[PDB]
């Protein structure tokens, strides 16, 4: 199981945080995972998943056994003409699977390109970007049952997707997920809602675009105007786009008319956190070695040798400012350990 004692899990989080583990194990298949937890039960200790370390803040020294799942495998489940379902092993990396599957002529997963992390963490986080999320093409997984050690299989509804949500980030350490299966398609069209994509897709000239030409459009944007963790420590967005009432709409916008939102079906609307966060004064902050980005107010970073004490405590205090100033609660959308 490659197993390290009291290790630093500073290149296993793109915060960049150095806390450590009190055992780190590498799991590349399901009898590894069954393994690793007989021995943290053996021995006494809570066991803490982690894939990429990409939507984890670590705040503390893990007193656990780190589970660091890397098992492998990709492959087509069944062709049905225009569907196709995918499977791949939750360690499976997700951007280059998202390749993977172009590479075979399959649309679906070309607005998550360059996503961090992996196929496992996936599903948890209901991932998203650009208009499309992972519930959009989710068939069904496989889980442990953390209680009883059994597999069981989860549909789209038993998952109980939402915005950046799932039943697995509301019962994080019930479930470990082993394995996803996803549906995707040939000759569909294809997701162009938002204006920058279409635009930059447009420039190009494709006389009959494609998901693997989208996908590339996404790169190049996402490499312009995301920060990179490899040179600023971050989890990406670090708040979600919170939804509102039509009342407390109605307040904030009769009093900010330059308010961004996004309208829903059931009449209430999604504010753009990142507005509120820019109009609060927040975008640039810095207080040591913690900050906000100086373009993407989403963002918080580690400038270098953050404590991720101090990445949660800006994170209170950007959210009880926009708290009192709009009476809007900001949720964080990193995991927090
Ligand atoms: C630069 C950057 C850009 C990003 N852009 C986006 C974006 O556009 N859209 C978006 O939705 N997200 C985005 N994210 C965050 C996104 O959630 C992660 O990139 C990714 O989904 C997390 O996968 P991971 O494997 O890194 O999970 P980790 O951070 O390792 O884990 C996160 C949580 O899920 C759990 N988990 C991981 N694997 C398993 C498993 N097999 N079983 C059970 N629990 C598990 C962990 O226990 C932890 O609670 C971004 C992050 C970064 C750093
Ligand atoms: C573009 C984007 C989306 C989306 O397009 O919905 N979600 N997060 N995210 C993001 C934002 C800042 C940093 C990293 C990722």
């Amino acid at each position: 199981l490659e197993l390290q004692e009291h290790c630093s899990l500073k290149p296993y989080n793109t915060f960049g945080i150095d806390v450590r583990a009190r055992l780190l194990a590498h799991a590349r298949d399901e009898a590894d995972v069954r393994e690793a937890l007989a021995l943290a039960r053996e021995r006494g200790l809570p066991l803490l998943v982690i894939g990429g370390g990409s939507n984890l803040l670590l705040t503390r020294d893990v007193e656990a056994l780190v589970l660091r799942m890397a098992s492998q495998g990709r492959r087509i489940v069944s062709d049905a003409a225009d569907s196709v379902l995918v499977e791949a092993e939750a360690g499976e990396a997700w951007d280059p699977f998202v390749q993977w599957s172009l590479e075979r002529g399959l649309a679906g997963l070309e607005n998550l390109s360059l996503i961090p992390g992996t196929v496992g963490a996936a599903p948890m986080q209901n991932i998203g970007a650009y208009g499309v999320e992972l519930k959009d093409v989710f068939d069904s997984l496989t889980a442990l049952d953390r209680q009883d050690g059994t597999l069981r299989e989860f549909d789209r509804q038993a998952c109980r997707f939402g915005y950046r949500d799932s039943l697995f980030k509301q019962e994080p350490d019930r479930w470990l997920i082993l394995r996803v299966r996803l549906r995707l398609t040939r000759r569909e069209r294809l997701h162009l809602d938002y204006g920058p994509v279409r635009q930059r897709l447009e420039e190009e000239g494709i006389a009959s675009p494609t998901a693997r030409d989208v996908s590339r459009v996404i790169c190049a944007i996402r490499r312009e105007k995301l920060p990179d963790p490899a040179v600023l420590g971050n989890a990406g967005s670090f708040f979600k786009n919170p939804l509102v009432d039509a009342t407390q709409a109605e307040r904030l916008r009769q009093a900010f008319p330059d308010l961004v939102g996004y309208p829903q079906a059931d009449g209430r609307l999604k504010l753009a956190a990142g507005w509120l966060i820019d109009k609060g004064g927040w975008k640039g902050f810095r207080d040591g070695p913690v900050g906000v980005h100086a373009q993407q107010a989403l963002v918080l970073v580690n400038h270098g040798g953050a404590t991720g004490a101090q990445v949660r405590a800006l994170a209170e205090r950007i959210q009880e400012d926009v708290r009192r100033r709009f009476g809007v609660e900001l949720e964080p959308e990193p995991n927090l350990y």
